[PDB]
């Protein structure tokens, strides 16, 4: 990474690059870059590019919640893929600012856990994320416009799309071209 | 595990009176064996009684059910006398011997809680792993609740967490029936 | 971790720490004396603790909690993603009015975890510890909640997964932060 | 193991009516022992039994099993500790027919409180504990019964490591007679 | 951990030492060199010492502990989270008068642990070595405590965990803080 | 197995000799005893020979053995090939006297007890306490099968004491060198 | 290690070597380093090594003997904690009338361990080199304690554990440093 | 391992006074190679007893337990090499029956001086150090014996890994004669 | 592994003289092959054994315990090389009695150098080499005597591993007959 | 492994040789020596070998391969489970007309699979000793089946899975034995 | 490693080169890198390379052999500690008449060590080469002691432990530095 990395240079002209799995240390660092950024300036549009397998559901939801509590803009722009959480918060983008380059990949499922022990626990823990999966697909319902029945079928099993058809699903407004 | 020439290894002696041992963890092999034993004394003798000897951690739910089906399937009686510990599994079965002959020595422990388990994957593989679990909690209770004589929901409350009974308790929770005393 | 400063450090200028990892005896040491410096510096001005965290030690946590409660200056708490164990416990603990959840935030109670090995006596002290840890945090969970510690201790028996809007009419915030 | 028709040496020992208790109890050994004691009381519930000890110890719930089918079978078992009698070893020793618990002069004998474990949510501790120590108070009391000690000797005794000659196990009455040669 | 300096230099420079950890060789080598640097500075301002550790090398602590007596500035300590055996045993070298703890920090006292290994004369000369070691230790918390070397033995056998409080009284401290 | 199932311990047994070549264990011990106590069953006053190349073991394990010799009535000749260490050269020590051998290139080391201690200050004092009196039992006992003074034992056993099988004659743990 | 330099660093710079570890190549190049350092800087004032250490290897443990009695300043040196083996052997290595302990330190001597090898004749050669080492430390702590050579092979046959009073009387140190 | 009705093939060259090594030699191999030889002499004490040897050597004390028991009995103990004979295998094919000692003729025999190893103290390196030396006399002495090497040439060739034909061995005395077919 | 009646199979088959090689030579390996062959000759001086052969070869001192027991032996021992026969299991192929030698015509024969190892110092390793040259030069003087090859031409062939259908073993003369349905 | 002999010896006392497992060197001495021996007990009547093996070792493939066609009774193959690469070449391999495959089960044939590790030119041997392994397996395969050497090149380049009626066109087997 | 730059490159401003570390080819390199240096800033002034080394690798040690007769200045040699193998070797190497060791610094001479794994051609070429490489070092150590190649060769065969005053009498070093 080279050098004051070129992260750095990037933050200073708006520019968030999320090129990993989310996790929390992932979801601290960008929620710091976006309160930051509105700290400098409450007005400029804010940009972020994602490139993620996933990852963490309530980091990513942390990234989610800090995107539509600041003032700015953010743009989302998937490179190579967004997938599950990456996905999430592909679509979580300003309305019309969301975008994928036309070769990027987007896939979106269910959400993946576990749960070991007494009978009860496995149960607290099967309708703990049962209610995660509900709430994901109640907000990719409000972002897509998709039903959330459809959503629900769309995402029993991992559904990989293209740019252009995650443009069509609603996921992103627009293929970026050159 | 010495041998007694009569060339038998001490278990398979006892077997030759109707005494079967469980003193292990019951996974599927250990109830492949016993329950071969059990068909064995029934094809040999369908009248006399079979001894029941359980010293058991407990273990798999599913393989604990092929003996429980096979002890209420053949004619013998059952008896079931617990040695050491009967717990989770264990005092199920140890529960389902011929009533009237279950027993305890007086410093054996019995043991019951609800069943364990684990669930990895996507939300609908965790939902329906916690509905099996659950279900088979319930077929457990309901038929603990039939052999005990207590009702279902204190099986329910007193299975919630591990709970250890003497032998004396164990009786009059209906676990078994009589404390063998010396 | 980008520099400006590096990103947490350029925030603490602006009197906010970050909370984002497992609570451990390093990360309270941290905590305490970023909330130790900034009172220093002003002992007038809020200061802004986000919290997503799993929890973790409990006795690093009331290190935390304990300097909070010291120190001259508001310490308001943002649950981000999600709080869970003692960081729920630290979230409840910021100044009364000034506890926020945003709309998707997690919160989670349950009770503590431990473990004891050894002699019967051994394990004898160990539990006695642990329960009355317990019964402290209950006590003092119920003070700042408003709920009875029979409730709490009910409603931490096992994992008790809470969304943000229930946690603030649990008493555990004051507000869900809205867009 | 040696073969002495053939039998390994245990098995020819078994024939007259000896059994050895030479490792860890563990539910395995437990469950050879008592069936060791089942079958000897089938071939003649009048004739005594000879369990011989030189164990460290090891589960206390397979140790009772091994204790209670002593008490439960007609014959007396006498029991014979050589080497060492530690923890779970040195109970089924003072577990003998009264009159016929042994030592030879150099063994071994130590009694401690029980050990175990505990993980996981305060409620579980706080049963494990609870469990653990009315097994300590259930071993207590049958070693009371079974030596003449007060319970509240037997607790001051073993809350640490205590070791005992065989006189001095003798003189606790954790065995009635040092075999001396 | 953060910049301002890193955070706990910038706490150095207001004669703050932070003690959040386990004590080693490395640890007390740092700690040392702290209050030796203080005291080069000013030698008649107070040192302030929080601790919140599990305590450690009897050894390393020992290195500590003569530094702080040996120093002219006193050396006010600071129990957050926890003081346990090595640890509380720095929390009473306190300046008699200046040995705090906060409300919900907890503080254990135990006798020392260690091991031997090899021939039986090696295990005799471990077993004395370390049984003197507990008998300095328990000479000094009775000097520093109030209490006498008996009830200190018989209060070590075990863990022993305190309240703050409990800590004030038996003398291992002098005041809770509160807020 | 090694050869013929009726193997060659097996085979030697029926003529009265027990081999220890390992090793002493529970285990080891165990069997051990259990030979001992056959052989006196089948006949009381033949002796029984006690073949020892060991490097020694488990203390208690070793007394098992040692009191179980002393206890029935043959005379159990000792026999040390190879080498006899520790608790080894202990049992070489306890055999009936006027019976124990060494053949000419076998080895006798003796030392003091070894062993370990974890955890408090008290459960080590208990800890070195045990090994210590452990310690005077096996001097007691070798002072008074080789006519040595305890206070020799323990200076000759602080450290690891190798001897050749004259010396061990001449220091009274054997009683004659085995010669062809 | 806060900043201020780093903590050690800046007790370099007030002529204060802090040896806190084990005895391997690397400390003794850094300390060796620092007291040449110090010799260039000025000749004439003292220079002082502060040690907590269990010891480690001869050799190193050597190059750093030497270098102390090579140069021209006084080197005190100031036991804290524990000084062991190797450890102890630098601290009876200070300057005449300039080797301390603090009250509670403790010093620990006995011989070198190490081992051996391969072929019989390759086990003669570390026996006879590690043995000839033996003579070599005694032999120097003779002359610097001014026991003879017969009480200090005696007395370091096993562990050996000193209190400082005992340090002192023995000749390993020349006052016990009182508050 | 084929059995021979029932023996295996190795308790079948037993019955005709064969004994198999095929190892390093270790104190479990020693045990069984004393215990076939004294078998032996019991049923026998007259006629010749085989030793084949191929073995890298391995622990001296257990190679000589072997040795004296060789001595020891009655009957001569001719020794054959096949293979290899190195370090105490060497030793052993050297100890047979003069003039009944043999390789045959593409095995190979090894001598070189005895390993160790040593950790602690200063004293107690010193200790294992000369307990190996003392080893390494005895068994140079007893080769000087039984090959007629003065004991210096013994040292000189064994200081570093010595490797023979079975003619060299013959030549150097370790066996009498190379088995031709 | 079957048992035939009460027989394994592989005793089953040494009751014809049939000895199975068919794995990786050790010391074991070879300590149960020459056992059996003694025990055949000792059953029957005169009538031929059988010598399967399926092996990747293995220690060229155990190697050679079999080959020299071959050629000690009175009866003739013929190999038979099923599935394959390398390094020093080629070298074993090639030693049966001359006339006697055989591959199945689908049986691969593969021929190469001695693989070793040395560590230490540089005179260890110069010990090691001298040896392990000394070993090549021994197989390749064998090889040739057995095969009619020269020396110089076994050196060559041998440098790298060298794979032969058993057509090539036999004009290469390692076996005498590919042996046909 | 039940007794009655355990189940595969009753069987084979019957002249079925039973192959379940992975073809190596142990399976194939096994067979080849079973082979020999009803071989020498009977050299007339027919055996049976059934086959449900993932393949392995060619040499040890070859040496079963080889054995079968070397002795006089004919070898019936019965393919049931599964019969991949060297189990289908073994399967091909019975006797003419009396090579069968259950309904469901299952052939696989592909090209034999090894590495190379080293010089260029020991690679370069790898590589033309594997190469000529297949050559020869084909040639077999081409012989056994009527098809083509060309066509087995083609349809063994990569994995190759054929229904038990699709082996039986094929040429691999003569019938597939019904209920 | 105290900063003042780090000791060592405080010490490399004096011309001072500190070799404390088994020698390896990154050793090697920083050294050569430093002689290099060094010489570019004055071709003309003394340097000083202090050695506590147990050796490692030949070709390594022949870069900063080489290394140091291929400069102009002198560079001097200390040994500290211990100079083992190619560590002696080196010490060996210094300007005639400034190679020095400290009164308890120890030398050791040894012959190489290596290995070789694979076919018996494989073997005999790496035992040639160690025996060619042992024969050049000889040869060189010959010439810099002024002891005979044969006697180097005797005396090099088995590890060879010299004192300080004995590595002079070899002719390994030219004086003893006294205090």
């Amino acid at each position: 990474i080279p050098t004051y990395d070129i992260y750095s240079r990037l933050l200073k002209d708006r520019i968030i690059m999320l090129g990993s799995q989310i996790d929390d240390n992932v979801a601290n660092s960008i929620v710091s870059q976006l309160l930051f950024l509105q700290a400098q300036d409450s007005e400029k549009d804010i940009y972020l590019y994602i490139n993620s397998p996933g990852g963490s559901v309530t980091a990513g939801f942390a990234i989610y919640d800090t995107i539509q509590h600041i003032k700015p803009d953010v743009q989302t722009i998937c490179i190579g893929m967004a997938a599950s959480m990456g996905s999430f918060l592909l679509a979580a983008g300003a309305k019309g600012k969301r975008f994928a380059l036309p070769n990027a990949e987007v896939m979106i499922h269910q959400p993946l856990g576990g749960a070991q022990g007494q009978a009860t626990e496995i149960e607290i823990a099967a309708n703990h994320i049962l209610k995660t999966r509900e709430k994901l697909n109640r907000i990719l319902s409000e972002r897509t416009g998709q039903s959330i029945e459809k959503i629900q079928q769309d995402t029993d099993r991992d559904n990989f799309l293209t740019a252009a058809e995650a443009k069509e699903y609603g996921l992103i407004d627009e293929v970026m071209e050159p």
